[PDB]
């Protein structure tokens, strides 16, 4: 109630949200490769408030103690502010509504002349306010099921909680000193390792990140080992079945399926169209991946509904969904006003499957630490574009894809904060207040921050500094999506439906068999992540589990309490370097050297 | 007397000498990059005899115990056999006497038509027998002064002794178990690290060995860090002043002198002639390096002579030099018979400065673990070629350079064995018997091994498989050396004479000042090694001393007895991989990938 919600925290979150919005917005409008900055926000939240308390002590002013619960509140409030900058599709979808992006796509069916909208402070802020708080209300019922009931470990949320607890621990114990000193040795090593790596990533696909540890043939199949301590640290605190399932999905997809499907580059799909398109080999990637996720996701979401339905029949949960319905109606009557191309029942369907789609992403983030929310928006954009003809089809796909992405992406990114608050013993109700305040500030700061860049500079020029590549890429997705499911490659629906059932069978197979065999069943939607990202992420995850397996065998006692600290330090050290690395890209300081790997030419 | 000199050891050394001769001879005649295989010979000496003892035990035959002293004898006998293969100039100097190499050099003054000699079993064996045992006799007086008196640490000899002792230790102690287990963890890590590195050294100047850790500009100045555990391990057991002096010489030479001298590429020396030549910027490299070594070397050699002369005036050593004089006379009356181009007093001068030149190389190897003997032969080849005119000048330089190199190179390589025998408590007299037997076998096996390659295949063809590049490179040195000291670049003698005095001043400055200031004086001839090799070797040496400095501060007790074992494991692990790496090059299996570093082009 108090000592967590403060005025200095409100001020500190507003600044940290403002700079991080500027960093995210500038990176989004130049390269579109927005990095993860949640770990950095926790550190700057600590330094800013600790500096303020000590500075006032220097001047004689006395202040309240700055505790870990308050640090969690400030970090969560700040994260919610700048998440809207990249979750709102400011560089991908909302910028694709430009007349400039409309002209770049060219003349084609679907791209009718009335498919452009210009940015403005008035409608972009009003667009965000109605839609952004929809994700927050769904978090209240999901918080109990996922964070504590399913015991999902959010590796980034767990690492941030251990980082924050270390900042504020003041007790001298036999283990507390060993936890901090072990954390600091690997935090500095991970930070310096990431700092050293930066000087050699000075080109397209070159550096320690693109390291062909098993050869160049395997590397082209995304079966290498990048020297990423984030994924190695993530795998250390993930259960072995999650890591093995991740490797199993990489072998099935990139080792078997994609070479086999690619053998029909002229028969099943056209060979002139580039890959990464919905028409050539990426329709398989995107639709099979979601079917695996939705196949597992639908089984689980029904199970909570079924368990709850039986419980009520035998006899604050409905408070949240009542509030969600109120915000649902607000968007239904408001979004079509801004976009005459968007019909009212499009929003209703978007807000009905949003609890469904948000649950799967939060469950997926709680397993593999990978937020897939922007992948859901691509599917929703494609589907909603096919739900309208050549008229009002591109705008409908872009706008409806933005709603689905925000509801899905916000839910997963902000459950990482509830895992952090769970470990820091922070009050959930004070967490939700920080949710709304940060979201409210984000829905205001981000549109004005975007417009200051937009009015001053020239964003969207293919030949220029401020080029937003994903504005046109998302625009071309909607143009392609105007044509219905016919443009998908041959047998794309059939195989996706098969993997939908295959994911559902594994989910049943794990809950019906005894626990003495249930622990060997792979998780279908941990398998699905390596369908879009390569197998390098899977290999890093399995290396971390290999480290923990060996460590547990060598010393059972020490590995019990030291693995989380070492894993968090690896995640935080790579996470903290993302802030100086972003400032370097902010000032256009490129790496000097490129570490290229060649076939002994 | 016994239990060290055995018949199975004689057999085992003969085989190990024979294969290693074949490996060295094939590598010398194809690339000329003969690697160090002394560490590998110790392991194969252990496995061959241990396998023999266990196999006879399997068949019921009983045999004498195989001890560490016998393992030292077998390794030393084997090393002496195959050292003659590359110390004898079979691919550099003796092969440069060919009519084929004579024709490749072309028509020029100095390259008179009578400057070729053809290989044969008769003269090549007789050439080796007279000259090879000259180096062995000089070892007896140098053994006391360098190994035990000056307390010089031979890092490769020390590492081999620790490797051999670990093989034969059978006592369970509080520390013996920790020494072996610590050694094995870093031996396997170093071996696998070198094995992993091999797949990416698949090109000219690319791999972890050519890693620009401080940038591409510093790398071209040879101021990078190669990931070599041999030099890192060598620096761990070398005193800090040796490592700091090595870094100081690299900064003075490659950081100051060579950029400054290179600013006169048209005024001081011609710009059309390539570098690495005695006429362009390598006359500075070679002559300043020897002057630093000879400046320090002459001060020391006089000091032993002065101390001994005073000791005798106040009142087996002369046994060795009496035998050396007898072998000296044998070569004086025999070498001019084979080579009418070589005069009798050329051999006398070569055999008089040989105790001098051998002492400096053994002292240098006892500090930095770098054998410079083949660098002495280049200087001796150049000087002796200028001591004869256009007539009989190229052959005189090549032959006399071969004598000087063998006397110098054998002395340094075989003092590494006396350090090994010192730590293994091996009898010096049994060591010297293994010296002669291995040398006698080497003087026979190597000429026949060479001729089998020579008769069967075509060695010396610039466009072919068996190309011996250094046969022509050494031939061109003698042709250039026919012209006297005039061809050396401008001010080469003046600067070399200055560094000769500067090296002598530091040697005096260290013996006359009190020990409380004498320990900060740099060693002039540890400084001289980075004049020819780059500063990457110096940086690796200093990193090893940095590791020991930190380890000593953190834990004084453990670093006392664990540093030699960890350092030896790093040296041995990289050393052992040299055997499989040579077999791969033996079968022409090239690395698949090249790790190239580019300026972000
Ligand atoms: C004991 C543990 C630490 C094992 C270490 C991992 C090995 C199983 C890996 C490390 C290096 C890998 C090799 C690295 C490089 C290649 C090159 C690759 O050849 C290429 O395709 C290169 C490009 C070309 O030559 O066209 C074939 C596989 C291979 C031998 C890899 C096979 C698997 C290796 C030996
Ligand atoms: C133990 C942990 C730390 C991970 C170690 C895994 C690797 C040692 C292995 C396991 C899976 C293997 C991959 C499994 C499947 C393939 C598919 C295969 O792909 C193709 O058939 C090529 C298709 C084409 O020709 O385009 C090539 C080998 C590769 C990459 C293998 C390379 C080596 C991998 C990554
Ligand atoms: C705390 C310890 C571990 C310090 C780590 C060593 C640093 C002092 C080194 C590591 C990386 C080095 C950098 C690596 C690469 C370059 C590129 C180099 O630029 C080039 O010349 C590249 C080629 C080109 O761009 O033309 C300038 C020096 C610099 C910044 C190096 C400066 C020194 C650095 C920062
Ligand atoms: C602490 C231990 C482990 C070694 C670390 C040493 C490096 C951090 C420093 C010390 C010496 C430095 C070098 C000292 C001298 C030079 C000479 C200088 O050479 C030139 O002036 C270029 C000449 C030309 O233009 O051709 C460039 C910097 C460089 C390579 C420096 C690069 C960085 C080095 C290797
Ligand atoms: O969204 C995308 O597909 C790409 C790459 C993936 N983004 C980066 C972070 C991730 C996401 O949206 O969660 N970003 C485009 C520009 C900006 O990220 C935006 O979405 O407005
Ligand atoms: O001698 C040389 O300058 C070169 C490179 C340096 N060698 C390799 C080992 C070192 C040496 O001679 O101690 N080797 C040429 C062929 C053969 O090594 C030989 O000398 O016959
Ligand atoms: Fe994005
Ligand atoms: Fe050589």
């Amino acid at each position: 109630w108090q000592d967590e919600l403060t005025v200095r925290g409100l001020v500190a979150a507003l600044l940290i949200g403002f700079i991080y919005t500027v960093i995210v917005m500038k990176i989004a409008l130049t390269t579109g490769l927005v990095p993860t900055l949640n770990v950095s926000a926790a550190l700057l939240s600590f330094l800013a408030l600790r500096g303020w308390t000590r500075l006032l002590e220097r001047f004689g002013v006395v202040s309240r103690p700055f505790t870990r619960q308050e640090n969690t509140i400030v970090q969560t409030c700040g994260v919610a502010c700048y998440t809207i900058a990249f979750a709102g599709g400011f560089g991908s979808t909302l910028l694709g509504l430009n007349k400039k992006t409309y002209e770049l796509a060219g003349d084609s069916p679907g791209n009718v002349p009335g498919s452009w909208k210009e940015p403005g402070i008035g409608w972009m802020t009003g667009f965000l306010l109605a839609c952004s708080f929809g994700g927050l209300l769904t978090l209240i019922p999901l918080r109990q099921v996922l964070v504590v009931d399913y015991k999902l470990v959010y590796p980034s949320g767990t690492a941030t909680a251990i980082l924050i607890n270390g900042f504020h621990t003041d007790q001298g114990d036999k283990n507390s000193r060993k936890q901090i000193r072990g954390f600091l040795k690997y935090f500095g090593g991970s930070f310096l390792w990431s700092f050293f790596q930066w000087f050699y990533t000075g080109g397209d696909a070159c550096g320690f990140v693109q390291f062909p540890t098993f050869g160049l043939k395997a590397w082209k199949q995304t079966f290498y080992f990048d020297f990423s301590m984030t994924y190695v640290g993530a795998g250390m605190i993930c259960p072995h079945i999650v890591n093995i399932s991740t490797l199993l999905g990489a072998i099935i997809s990139w080792g078997i399926m994609w070479p086999l499907i690619s053998k029909n580059k002229g028969d099943w799909y056209p060979a002139k169209v580039p890959e990464s398109s919905m028409k050539s080999l990426y329709g398989y990637k995107a639709f099979i991946c979601i079917a695996l996720i939705m196949g597992d996701g639908m089984y689980h979401f029904i199970k909570i509904v079924g368990i709850t339905a039986m419980s009520m029949y035998r006899q604050p949960s409905w408070m949240a969904y009542a509030g969600y319905a109120l915000f649902s109606v607000l968007a239904v009557v408001t979004i079509p006003v801004m976009f005459k191309q968007v019909k009212w029942y499009y929003v209703v369907i978007a807000y009905v499957v949003a609890p469904m789609l948000g649950f799967a992403n939060s469950y997926g983030t709680g397993l593999t630490d990978i937020n897939m929310g922007y992948n859901y928006g691509k599917i929703a954009l494609f589907v909603f574009a096919g739900w309208a003809g050549k008229e009002n089809g591109v705008i409908a796909g872009l706008v409806a894809g933005t709603l689905v992405k925000q509801l899905v992406l916000i839910s997963a990114d902000l459950m990482q904060d509830f895992k952090t608050s769970y470990l820091t013993q922070t009050s959930p109700k004070s967490m939700m207040i920080a949710q709304v305040v940060g979201t409210a500030m984000g829905c205001i700061v981000s549109p004005l921050t975007f417009m200051l860049f937009y009015k001053a500079f020239d964003i969207g020029n293919p030949d220029g500094t401020w080029k937003a590549p994903y504005a046109l890429i998302y625009r071309n997705m909607a143009i392609l999506g105007v044509e219905g499911f016919s443009v998908l490659p041959k047998y794309c629906i059939v195989i996706s439906g098969g993997f939908f059932a295959f994911a559902a069978i594994l989910s049943i197979t794990r809950d019906v068999m005894p626990h003495k065999y249930a622990k060997y069943v792979p998780l279908p939607m941990a398998m699905a992540v390596p369908f879009l990202v390569g197998g390098s992420f899977a290999i890093d995850m399995c290396l971390g589990s290999l480290i923990v397996f060996a460590w547990t065998k060598i010393n059972k006692k020490e590995a019990g309490f030291m693995v989380p600290a070492v894993a968090s330090a690896l995640i935080c050290g790579d996470g903290i370097w993302t802030f100086p690395a972003s400032i370097l890209a902010l000032a256009k300081i490129k790496p000097p050297i490129c570490m290229k790997f060649l076939p002994a030419a």
